[PDB]
């Protein structure tokens, strides 16, 4: 494979050097009694090596520039494995898969040791990721922010058909690419009291937690740029914790420290799901405090603690500063600025706030209201009360613009407040950082329109110039040249390189449709791929699938929105037909379903066991043999999601309208040569544009038509009652056929569906199994399912993180992205 | 266009000769005095002067080659113009083009003034008519016989949106290529009684009309064969009939001949239904007897009178003689058959039905019960005493197979009876054509397969081995070089000329989807004929629409099935959508109905008012503009087939699935470069197999839909009750909005759509509407659409009716086809 560089004899031999270099010195072993994860080890420094010489120079670039510095506040970051993609960007590769053979060492067996930095739940975290490289790649002054847990997303265990949950333990031998910055170290407050002295207010009587920021380099695509990602780590204050003279023994004191310091230590496995716990807003202020600190201090020290002249002032806070909110997770930032900005640095109410808004922009990824953030006010009023008072007032104020604005309309002054009455009184983080923002963006263009016309409506009546689009990407590095070299490397042939960061060039493929060459090229890259995710799985699992067979693939979080269930009816369909007619020719299906249940989602879990319990059955009936294969995947993590992507036909993206916001995992699919059979919902509708909806498998209910339904009611039984296979499916389930020793097992999933259903999934049912057909038709046919594939990699293009970034930058940032390659060789002499 | 044949300077001198000879001396007239029928006339005769020496040397080919003949017994000849395709089967167009040029005279003024033999109701006396031209292109020993109306379909004039009937007559200035042959006129009897005599049975006491044959050309394309049309005439009995001593009057016994004379005197105008009249049942039996004693001269005559030794047999009959029964229509060939075998040639009965069965077939053409021909048995015995009898008899023996066949099985016994119990007892012409034939065809996969499986299925069970498939077909002569030459001359230019008689070479053209030639050229030859059809539209009926919208039409006779008003709902949709929303682009378009209703027919006349009433709204609305214009058609008949159809972008093919038996209209539409909207019913099938589903526009309900929909109940008041767009539609009916002085007009619609729909018109409304949207987003883009057009006419191929004849022939005559070019010339020395 060409996309993976030279191996040069000269760069050959030096890595050999500083391999067995770190080896000795830095793992303290020698060839003897190295064990594999010594190996990993030395490759991975021998790696990280490379990249110090640019990573030094590009933020000392930043500094004697001072261009204006984009600032992703996310307390996610899905970032999976480091090792190969920092060889891909800096085009070490072949040059390290020559060495390590010449050491006698597979560098993929070696890859496998290497443990997911798995700091996300799905698509918002692996799109700030994503983001990251495109950032670099885009040679913009960019900082990822977040938190470094010691534990991200669980690992996902399957016994007895249900999933375990085990504690994902990354950093247990060590993390070789991160680097702590301890002179960075900050002090989060939490608690006290508000005390309105003389000149202002002030916060006093706090406890602290300090917060120690560890460093990983994000290396560009081959432009010498290497951008960072600063995780903060919870500490114990040296001073205090012990000093607060407790009798409650020394020794319990020290174990006490725990306490603070369990802040940054697990993330928080809510896909989609708002759950106020305390440690989890502590865990958001943490990473906004320390955050903005770290920002402030960067912009004083362009000598602009130095403006003698006039005197100083944060006036061009905005030209320097642009902070984007990932979701509302950071959105105590806004808050937080002005308390900085007002209550530290006594600026002028008004003044701060316009500094604050021009610096914020917010991204909404969801529509369902179980997943936006309402925090109870007493919550806020107990841990943050100087917060809670200045959101008191950003509202009041914010209410007399909407009152001026709409005279009389006391209802939308209802609607529209940040705090919400009730019960509990709580605050709605999606308001306040609608109000402190100045742009407000939605990450496809189905979604962003349906903020604007219902959710967001009375914000965007309000201010509509603030409302945007920013349709999702998926980087092509991760999720091409990386994951799938056999692909990049028959595209290369053709027309070159220069796709890797240009997505829309893959465009050109569109004059190989006919291509004789071309068609058997991408049929036997995506049949090695099949022949290789085949061979992982009876290695690490003895799971066994026909290769000779569609490779049917769901893989995303588990949810109901999502719809698995409805795949599970089409499932068990597939294996009624067949059953009816043993003889009857099917066009031998693989369905793989993959993903992880949040911890006490009930339906969830339920939902897991019920796909293993239709594989108990599906995959040992004789009659069935070969032709049908139900398979869960478990632990989906990004790791995985490179494995088995690349070796998927068909690209299960089947939610309710209107419900996923974009997906990224659909573009992953398109990408590496999957047909994609979904709803018209969230990018699946832009991806349906690009390629055609000729070329795509588009089925069930529009938006319009599920709002229709719900205007009427929707009522399943209809649907049982007149779908005989339907029917035949749903008493399976109930009767105990896909639960023999529990007959009773899924009569919550049974109950769900016919009468507590918020996602149609029987109104979907008919549709979809039709659709399925066809695409069974064209599985049939070889050559055209291979030239539809073709129309729809030629058309992935503008699915890239890189155009969806030059969009955030110059329509949100004011930056002008770039692709000149920085000067940034390594300092080697 | 160079598919029109030679010019030469020579053979245009002889036509020019020829032309002046007939002016002269066949119309006695002289240039000074000469009218437009005279020059039309004068060039008619010139063109079948050419036909005779072909005319005589095939018939005596036959004769001395002594082939089996086929006979396509017919009720109905729907020929169309004749001249035209006479010159493009002989190549005499061009030459004639220039001959009559040379002489001051536009040939296509002159075809104008051609009537119609319009002498079928719609698809099966079309298919009639196509199978001719296809029989004589294979070089089959095949006639035509039929009856040779005064009067065909009444021509349909519109009057205040009305459909008015007129008498269509024909053969008021005389008809140039028909040819009387009085030598050949027999007697056809009628009424009388039976008197079972010592050996045998005896038919005595009857009422006598003679039939008079008349002798039409059909000449194959460029092959010099001509086969024959004999269509009988009625003529009152020169003898007996003023020799019956009556006391009336002698005037009024000589008026009186007009009574038996009125067997041929007009065609009965029921497309698709069944009215019991005995005029009908007359003429069908008319046709029978004069037809099947020519057949039976004609075997006689091959020195088989002549059968010394061994002596005379009918053994060989069915090896020289099959008939082919267009319907039920001419049924009473069977028992005729045996009559004449068993009561004039003494046969013993056993005998003369096995000859009788391996001589016949039966072709179905649907499967609506209101369809099927049911007599009274009274009638039948009044009428035609021995053909009641001969059919109980054939009834009792075919009883006595099932019952050995199936014994105990009584009901089934009561279903397959030729006779029919009730109030008033019947006999089933379908059972007996069914008992008394060899092979029984249906016109289309799908129709064959559901007579196997509904209506015949009975018969099915007890004889497999006779049912059989021979899906319609189209003369490409008449459907392509007669009717679009500008079309076939672009086609001519890239793959030749042998498609014209070979029509599946027109898959060569699917390696020029992307030539961009041919792509500018079937655009702008569909443009010209657009063109072309305006320009008649306005002369002829000073209409006028906008050449620059899409032409959406619907042609063919009116009827439920047809679901013309689905197509109404839908052009009520495109109006109201418009009002909506005045500003919203929509794509320019051009509906146009057409269709003959059947006197008598309620609804269908309804209907036709309701196109017109819709069109006085829209077509007159200052904010629609030539944006949407609705245009009824009037007076469909082939020769305006012949000129809409070239125009035609897209081809209205909606009819409940499982109605439609076939269509050929459907096909008439592929064949010249317009795209198809419609159900997954008749042959619309097979023509989206051929071409593919995706260059195809299926929607709506599948067959067994509509049953599932049968099994709950079809409840039209759901549909309406769920759709607000449709329930607009149906208030602005009901309220008078397309009926201002007249509110109530149109009740009888609403009625009829919300509580007795056998077609279901309001369950497929939703997927139509739709539907047509993705129609109007494919012409947006006419580079696409065209591309799709090349591909729907590179795979009508399987439509020409010499593809579905040569079937007949192999499959169910037992004859093999050719393409030899006969010997004759013309005998000019
Ligand atoms: C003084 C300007 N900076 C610069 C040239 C840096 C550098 O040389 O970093 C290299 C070791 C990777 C870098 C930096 C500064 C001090 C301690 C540790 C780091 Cl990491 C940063 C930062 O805030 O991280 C800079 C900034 O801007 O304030
Ligand atoms: C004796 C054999 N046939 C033959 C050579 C024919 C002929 O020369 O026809 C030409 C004038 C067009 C033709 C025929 C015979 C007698 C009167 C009129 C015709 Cl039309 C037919 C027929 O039945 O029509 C023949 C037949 O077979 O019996
Ligand atoms: C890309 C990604 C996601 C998001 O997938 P969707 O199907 O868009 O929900 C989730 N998990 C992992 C590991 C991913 O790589
Ligand atoms: C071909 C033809 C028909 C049959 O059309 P369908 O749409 O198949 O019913 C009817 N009338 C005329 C004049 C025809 O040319």
């Amino acid at each position: 494979i060409s996309v993976r560089g030279l191996a040069g004899v000269e760069n050959v031999t030096e890595l050999k050097k500083n391999f067995n270099r770190h080896l000795h010195f830095t793992l303290v072993k020698d060839r003897n009694v190295a064990t594999p994860r010594d190996y990993y080890f030395a490759l991975a420094h021998t790696v990280r090596d490379h990249l110090v010489g640019r990573w030094i120079r590009t933020q000392q670039h930043y500094y004697e520039k001072d261009p204006k510095r984009i600032y992703y506040l996310s307390l996610e970051f899905y970032m999976g494995r480091t090792l190969q993609n920092t060889m891909v960007n800096l085009a070490l590769e072949n040059a390290c898969d020559e060495a390590t053979y010449q050491l006698g060492l597979d560098m993929e067996e070696l890859e496998e040791i290497e443990e997911d930095a798995g700091l996300g739940n799905g698509g918002l975290g692996r799109l700030a990721a994503c983001f990251l490289d495109s950032m670099a790649t885009l040679g913009l002054a960019a900082y990822g922010y977040g938190i470094r847990y010691e534990f991200g997303i669980f690992n996902q265990k399957i016994c007895g058909g249900w999933q375990m949950e085990e504690a994902d333990d990354w950093l247990r031998y060590g993390n070789p690419w991160e680097k702590a910055r301890p002179e960075f170290t900050l002090p989060v407050h939490f608690y006290g009291r508000v005390e309105h002295t003389s000149q202002g207010a002030k916060w006093v009587d706090t406890q602290v937690v300090l917060a120690m920021p560890y460093d990983t380099p994000v290396p560009g695509y081959r432009n010498n740029v290497v951008n960072t990602m600063r995780l903060w780590s919870a500490k114990a204050p040296n001073d205090f914790n012990l000093k607060d003279f407790n009798v409650g023994g020394y020794i319990q004191a020290v174990l006490d420290r725990n306490l603070a310091e369990n802040i940054s230590r697990v993330l928080y496995p809510n896909d989609n799901f708002f759950e106020g716990k305390e440690l989890r807003l502590k865990q958001e202020y943490f990473v906004v405090a320390a955050t903005l600190q770290d920002i402030i201090r960067r912009f004083k020290s362009s000598k602009f603690g130095c403006r003698d002249p006039v005197r100083t002032n944060f006036d061009a806070f905005p030209d320097k500063v642009a902070i984007q909110l990932n979701d509302t997770h950071p959105s105590l930032a806004i808050p937080e600025l002005m308390r900085v900005l007002v209550d530290l640095e006594r600026l002028d109410w008004d003044k701060a706030w316009e500094v604050t808004v021009k610096t914020c922009a917010y991204t909404n990824h969801t529509v369902l209201p179980e997943a936006l953030e309402r925090w109870p006010v007493h919550l806020l009023e107990t841990l943050l009360p100087r917060h809670l008072q200045i959101i008191y007032e950003i509202n009041q104020r914010f209410l007399n613009r909407v009152a001026a604005a709409f005279p009389g309309d006391v209802d939308r002054l209802r609607r529209m407040s940040l705090v919400e009455e009730g019960a509990v009184k709580r605050i709605n983080m999606a308001h306040l950082c609608i109000a402190g923002s100045h742009a407000v963006n939605g990450v496809a263009r189905i979604h962003s329109e349906i903020l604007k016309k219902t959710i967001f409506k009375d914000f965007y009546e309000l201010e509509p110039h603030k409302f945007q689009n920013k349709t999702n990407g998926i980087t092509p590095r991760r999720w091409l040249v990386l994951c799938n070299p056999g692909l990049a490397e028959i595209i290369a042939e053709r027309i070159g390189e220069e796709y890797i960061s240009d997505l829309d060039q893959l465009r050109k493929l569109l004059s190989y449709v006919d291509d004789e060459a071309f068609i058997r090229d991408v049929a036997k890259v995506k049949q090695e791929n099949k022949l290789k995710f085949a061979a992982y799985l009876e290695r690490e699992y003895k799971v066994h699938i026909n290769p000779n067979s569609l490779f049917d693939v769901q893989v995303k979080r588990i949810h109901e929105y999502k719809r698995q269930l409805l795949n599970c009816l089409h499932v068990i369909t597939l294996y009624n037909r067949i059953k009816k007619e043993p003889n009857k020719f099917v066009v031998p299906r693989t369905v793989m379903i993959g993903g992880k249940a949040a911890p006490g989602y009930h339906m969830a879990k339920m939902i897991i066991k019920l796909i293993t319990a239709i594989g108990d059955v599906v995959n040992h009936d004789p009659v069935v043999g070969d032709r049908l294969r139900v398979i869960f995947l478990e632990n989906y993590r990004v790791s995985l999601a490179e494995k088995v992507i690349p070796a998927a036909d068909l690209s299960e993206q089947i939610s309710t309208a209107g419900t996923e916001a974009s997906g990224t995992g659909n573009m992953k699919f398109m990408l590496n040569g999957a047909l994609t059979i979904g709803t018209m919902d969230g990018a699946n509708v832009e991806m349906a544009e690009e390629a055609g909806e000729e070329n795509f498998f588009i089925f069930g209910m529009r938006v319009e038509d599920v709002d229709r339904l719900d205007q009427r009611g929707y009522n399943a039984q209809e649907y049982y009652d007149r779908i005989p296979e339907l029917r035949q499916i749903i008493e399976q389930l109930s009767s105990g056929f896909f639960s023999p020793k529990q007959p009773d097992l899924f009569k919550d999933i049974v109950n769900m569906l016919m009468h507590h259903d918020r996602f149609k999934v029987f109104a979907d049912y008919e549709e979809y199994v039709k659709c399925q057909e066809r695409v069974s038709a064209l599985y049939k046919n070889p050559r055209e399912w291979t030239r539809m594939v073709i129309r729809n990699i030629a058309t992935s293009g503008k699915f890239s993180s890189d155009r969806t970034i030059a969009q955030y930058a110059r329509e949100i940032w004011g930056v002008e992205p770039s692709r000149q390659r920085l000067p940034a060789p390594d300092e080697k002499i």
